[PDB]
């Protein structure tokens, strides 16, 4: 634990060295494990450089000694402004759930990007319900068993589970993330869901021990009739088709024919 | 014979877009028809392309063909964005290079016509990520660590993802048109290392057995088994990468 006393001071020291290395600097922020204070042994150091020259994007690394290890530290070198504006797009990293990617300011050229910068997150929204390709996915799996490639049926079931959570978060209490392992907490968490959730979702990932095409491909027909008959028909929020033919009941008659 | 309805579904769809769409200059037949590999619960898949900028939209339909129910599916879009996108990697291939099966049901001139009468759109591979697929594996070990059997499996999967953008290079080239062929041809490499086809579906978690353990066993064996496949150069891989990876930094880091 004199290890995180020599990354804290390797985290400062390259701050200092950032600046002088990037004369278009005008932020320094710090990302990640450390950012937030939950590290461990293997955790990287991660940095946001922002500068001013337009359409910059680069990505360094470095590997450096503390004490008796080596540490990884990493840096992405971005335009300020298209850093500031992908706030406005979704995380691919969060199963569709809206996030709080944590940031801690280190170091800003002015008092008014000082002011602009300083904030604990830079905030994304949820991607937006997909009924359509959830429906297809599904299609998938029974195509794959009928021919009996299990490897098909597990692919298209990680596709079911990827998108059931962008049908999940309208219907559950507002919740962001801020990494991708409490993704999954959180999605494991939902208070509203159809009746067994956690093990079919799991299940579908494919994040078990045990499994065969038979209770995965179940899985998914438990979930996507589950899910679709707690969805609001609402065409802004779903799609003008898809909740027209959710009311007309053609879609219950697509999925159960 | 259900397949039969469905052809002449797919010509009486193309007239019916026209008619729909007055600003289309083109409509195309994609997926599993476009292929001519569909079954039973496949999707009637089209792109109607555009001259109105800036549009994106999905439509959807559910319709009857004989004694069955067909969805069929439009993605309408801005013909000049649809033809832009060839410089961006699909997200569904593991970073294959991939050719988007396409066949032109109809174009409104006869110089659309030529610009668009193409077997299949291309999509480059993605580029080496040999700085994400080093920190996916140190998340598995801090999972370990702490005894989280979900953090290994997810990270383990990040892992998986991101092995073929390094294999890529190293094997002869390949594309795909379909995300199960992505599988295929991934599984197919012939040069990869000890044990990589098994490793590689256990660490996507695509078996019907594994354990934390056995996961991040894989996982441990991939990781070092193909970075030291890797050439160092700094146009593939990035400067600092092969800079460290040519000083033996980042096997140190690794392996330390
Ligand atoms: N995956 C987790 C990491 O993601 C990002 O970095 C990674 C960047 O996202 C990676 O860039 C990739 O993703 C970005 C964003 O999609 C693409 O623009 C870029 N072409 C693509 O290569 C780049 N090649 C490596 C860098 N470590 C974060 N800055 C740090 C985080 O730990
Ligand atoms: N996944 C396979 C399907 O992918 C696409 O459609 C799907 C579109 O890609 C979906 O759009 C999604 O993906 C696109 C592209 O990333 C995003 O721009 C968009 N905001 C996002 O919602 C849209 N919401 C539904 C539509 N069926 C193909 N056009 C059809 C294919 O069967
Ligand atoms: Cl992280
Ligand atoms: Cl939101
Ligand atoms: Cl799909
Ligand atoms: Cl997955
Ligand atoms: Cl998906
Ligand atoms: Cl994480
Ligand atoms: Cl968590
Ligand atoms: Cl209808
Ligand atoms: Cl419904
Ligand atoms: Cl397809
Ligand atoms: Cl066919
Ligand atoms: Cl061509
Ligand atoms: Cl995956
Ligand atoms: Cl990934
Ligand atoms: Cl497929
Ligand atoms: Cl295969
Ligand atoms: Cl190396």
């Amino acid at each position: 634990n004199l290890y995180f006393q020599g990354v804290q001071h390797t985290i400062a020291r390259w701050v200092d060295r950032l600046r002088e290395e990037y004369a278009d600097a005008v932020a320094i922020l710090l990302k990640g494990s450390y950012a937030r204070g939950d590290a461990a042994t293997w955790s990287d150091i991660d940095f946001d450089v922002l500068v001013s020259t337009q359409d910059v994007e680069d990505y360094r690394t470095w590997i450096e000694p503390v004490g008796d290890r080596l540490v990884h530290i990493s840096a992405a070198v971005e335009w300020v402004t298209g850093w500031e504006r992908d706030t406005v797009d979704p995380s691919s990293w969060s199963y569709g759930l809206p996030t709080q990617e944590t940031t801690r300011l280190m170091w800003a050229i002015n008092d008014e990007t000082r002011r602009r910068l300083d904030r604990p997150y830079k905030t994304h929204p949820a991607a937006e319900p997909e009924v359509e390709d959830t429906v297809e996915a599904l299609g998938k799996i029974r195509n794959a068993i009928a021919r009996g490639d299990d490897l098909g049926v597990y692919q298209s079931a990680q596709t079911v589970a990827k998108l059931v959570p962008t049908l999940l978060i309208p219907i559950n209490p507002p919740v962001t993330v801020s990494h991708a392992r409490q993704a999954i907490e959180a999605i494991l968490a939902f208070p509203r869901v159809p009746v067994g959730f956690a093990a079919d979702w799991l299940t579908c990932l494919g994040l078990v021990e045990e499994r065969s095409a038979r209770s995965t491909a179940a899985a998914a027909e438990r979930m996507v009739r589950g899910v679709l008959e707690m969805l609001p028909t609402d065409p802004d929020l779903l799609g003008e088709d898809i909740a027209r033919l959710m009311n007309a009941g053609l879609l219950e008659k697509y999925v159960q024919q």
